[PDB]
């Protein structure tokens, strides 16, 4: 492994208070895409002048981004005091294809504190320090952020003209104020400006060292170094991963002006990576010497494509991103930076979904009503209901008995009854609750032994319980009754062979034994035919009283199909939506295994009825016959044109909705066909939609002039000014 | 080795005990149950269990393997693969420019 060096000899940390509500600030930083922000250049090309079309990861132009900022820690007088952190090691992110970053954006610029905002102080550029990896969880403590096995450290030390990248396993310290320890509140870094950073020496090991001091390094297998020096320009950085490793991006390298990313470092780790971590930093500087931090930002990639204005001098210095709304698509379309005026179409609006209709068959039904009436059997002689197919509700069966056992071996007793299996099986008999201490698969009890036994190749149950007063069709033995005794004797009359009870299946003594046992203590005997090799069948039983109301025990089996499990506890829309109808909108369906989405409505009969499926000579359903006994019919759904009016001369546009009037319209879209609407609300903020004789409009404004040619006619005597 | 081993089951049982959803290897990379998975397989039909966590999405993760006797000489078996770039084309074969 790599010889990073010693582990930190203290196990002890600086306590860290978590003082995010001080961090809560608004500076967000949208992608000004023709300027080219956040644009990593393309792998290993390069181009003249000439604009093209690309498609790689990419920021989405929209987004304002993430941000942050590091700041002092507590210190007061003249010394350090407890660090003061906002609460970014609680904030795992899922990996997704990549981030890239800003950093130094607010250089030569001034604002606060922060943690002690009152201070004023000027604000400068920080280098973030992060952490990768492909699992998290709770610290000990339940604190949120560990990371396991290896994980990937990118960490600057000292000054930002160090950094340094690592790939190793952290072990837990146990020292005050640590990840072992029970006083361990939250991770953190820190640097102290009072002997890190000497201009006569600056500490390169700065960084790691207070790293190492909540984490001892452990199995280590890469680390690596770099030279960076300072400049207040703002720089861009990110990271991906591919399936040859990790890559480094940065712009600092070789494009300080431009922006432009190039890959700055590679690394050996191909490791999936799934999460990702800022990891918090402070200064521990003197409290009149503190100094404000720079915001810093991060962008999530996608696989978006652009066009690309490449400069004569090869870097990229504006771009289009073809999703973000329709203009940007109708550049992408012509590509180039300057479309022609005119009216051009662009993409319908989707609709939207809605929540589902499904119909299907329905009400199948289990037999258990069997154990409603008359005299339950005694345990030896339970009774057997077999169920394939079928729909069923357990807990509805169960709420017919007071339960006083609901035990089973291999399955929790509620996963029973909420697993389809493709058999479920039960058994039933009397049974007093005087004898429940015998009533296990696992029972030493004369119950197991000879009355009932279940096998342990599925997973069966047991219940006992006792009927309600309001069950009037149920009765009860004279006395509950079971077999304490079954063995045949050996036909040379004094040797004797025990009949334990088969699983699953009567003893072989019932046959003798009858249908209760009269007294307790009774027993009876019969020969055994020389086919039997001889010997006599030998049982005895035993009983316990009749009671107030029947006591009862049942036992339960499944089978679970490995594909075959029909047998399932399917309600009929118990604690749900009834979904089964709406009219109506456009909701995806499903109709016997026949599916679409679409809108569904009470229209009138037309034959054959009963078919179910009225089609046209295209296949499109055009209706359906429900189970309630009413045709309904289907539209399937809509979609809504959408078309842009573009005056280049002024580079300013407006919309027309066509067909669909605007009493569908509104200022936002749920639908929706863009990623925005924004660029129509520039103005369109102020103003309501107008209607007209082709269509309802955007911006549009009711002018009533006329005017011979407008250079952009929406056809009709529509006419469109500029 | 002592025996030649690999992995034949990788999915994740639903947190309610029935369905269970495989785990298939993407290309070029290592499957996820790895983090469980001894580094030699014991013994043919060995599994494992991960209970796990509300951040992890529930479930359990459920993962086997088997085994194949060693032999005299070790057998090895190779993958190679290339990658064509553009301006980072550096790996070839040593200079007939002599």
């Amino acid at each position: 492994y790599v010889d990073v060096g010693p582990d930190s000899v203290k196990s002890a940390c600086i306590e860290v208070d978590i003082q995010q509500t001080f961090f809560d600030k608004t500076w967000p930083r949208p992608i000004d895409v023709s300027k080219a922000d956040g644009i990593i250049y393309p792998q290993g090309r390069t181009y003249s002048n000439i604009t093209i079309t690309y498609q790689g990861l990419f920021p989405y132009q929209g987004d304002h981004g993430d941000m942050y900022v590091y700041s002092a820690g507590h210190a007061t007088g003249t010394t350090p005091q407890k660090l003061f952190v906002a609460n970014y090691s609680q904030d795992v992110k899922q990996f997704a294809n990549g981030f890239v970053v800003r950093i130094g954006a607010a250089a030569n610029s001034t604002g606060t504190v922060i943690i002690s905002p009152s201070t004023s102080a000027t604000i400068r550029k920080i280098y973030p320090a992060f952490m990768l990896g492909s699992s998290v969880g709770n610290f000990s403590d339940g604190k949120m952020g560990r990371f396991f096995n290896h994980t990937l450290v990118l960490l600057p030390d000292g000054c930002g003209t160090l950094l340094r990248a690592f790939y190793c396993i952290l072990e837990p310290r146990s020292g005050n104020h640590c990840p072992a320890g029970n006083s361990y509140t939250s991770f953190a870094t820190y640097h102290t400006p009072a002997t890190d950073c000497s201009d006569g020496n600056y500490n390169r090991n700065a960084s790691l060292n207070s790293f190492k001091e909540y984490f001892n390094l452990r199995n280590c297998t890469f680390m690596y170094t770099y030279n960076i020096t300072e400049d207040e320009i703002l720089e861009w950085f990110g990271i991906t991963q591919t399936a040859q490793g990790v890559h480094l991006f940065s712009s600092r390298y070789v494009d300080l002006y431009g922006g432009n990313m190039f890959q700055f470092a590679t690394l050996p780790v191909y490791d999936t990576i799934k999460y990702y971590s800022i990891i918090p930093h402070s200064i521990r500087s003197i409290q009149s010497d503190r100094k404000a931090w720079a915001a810093f930002y991060v962008y999530k990639l996608q696989p978006l494509t652009f066009l690309l204005d490449f400069s004569v001098d090869g870097y990229i210095r504006r771009a289009i991103d073809c999703g973000f709304n329709d203009l940007s698509q109708l550049h992408c379309s012509y590509e180039s930076f300057d479309v022609e005026s005119g009216v051009y179409s662009v993409s319908s609006f989707e609709a939207k979904p809605s929540g589902s209709v499904v119909e299907q068959a329905e009400g199948v039904e289990c037999d258990f009503s069997p154990l409603l009436s008359g005299t339950p059997p005694q345990v030896y002689n339970f009774k057997r209901l077999v169920f394939t197919n079928c729909n069923y509700n357990l807990t509805k069966l169960l709420s017919l008995f007071s339960v006083n056992d609901f035990t089973c071996s291999q399955i929790s007793p509620a996963a029973i009854a909420s697993n389809c299996y493709s058999s479920l099986i039960l058994d039933y008999f009397s049974y007093p609750l005087s004898m429940k201490s015998d009533l296990s698969v696992s029972s030493a009890g004369p119950i197991s032994q000879f009355n009932y036994k279940q096998s342990f190749s599925n997973p069966t149950c047991l219940i006992l319980a006792t009927v309600p007063h309001n069950l009037t069709t149920i009765t009860k033995p004279l006395k509950y009754s079971y077999i304490n005794k079954c063995s045949r004797f050996l036909s040379d009359d004094r040797t004797e062979v025990p009949q334990l009870v088969n699983a699953n299946q009567y003893s072989p003594c019932v046959s003798i034994v009858p249908s209760t046992v009269w007294e307790d203590g009774d027993y009876y005997r019969k020969q055994l035919s020389p086919l039997e090799g001889g010997g006599w069948l030998v049982a005895s039983g035993s009983t316990v009283a009749m009671t107030e109301q029947l006591q009862m025990g049942f036992g339960i089996t499944v089978q679970y199909g490995t594909d075959t499990n029909s047998v399932c506890p399917k309600l009929e829309f118990a604690n749900d939506t009834k979904i089964a109808s709406q009219l109506g909108n456009c909701v995806e369906y499903s109709l016997y295994g026949v599916s679409g989405r679409g809108v569904f409505q009470n229209c009138t009969a037309v034959g054959v009825r009963q078919q179910r499926f009225v089609y046209d000579a295209y296949q499109n359903l055009v209706g359906y016959y429900s189970d309630d006994g009413n045709y309904y019919c289907l539209r399937a759904c809509v979609s809504v044109p959408v078309s842009v009016i573009y005056d280049k001369e002024t580079k300013t546009h407006a919309t027309l909705f066509g067909s669909v009037a605007c009493e569908h319209i509104s200022s936002t879209m749920s639908q929706y066909s863009r990623s925005t609407r924004s660029m129509l609300k520039r103005r369109d903020s102020t103003y309501g939609p107008l209607q007209t004789p082709v269509g309802c409009v955007l911006g549009l404004v009711n002018s009533s002039l006329f005017v011979e040619d407008c250079k952009l006619p929406l056809g009709q005597s529509l006419c469109a000014l500029p």
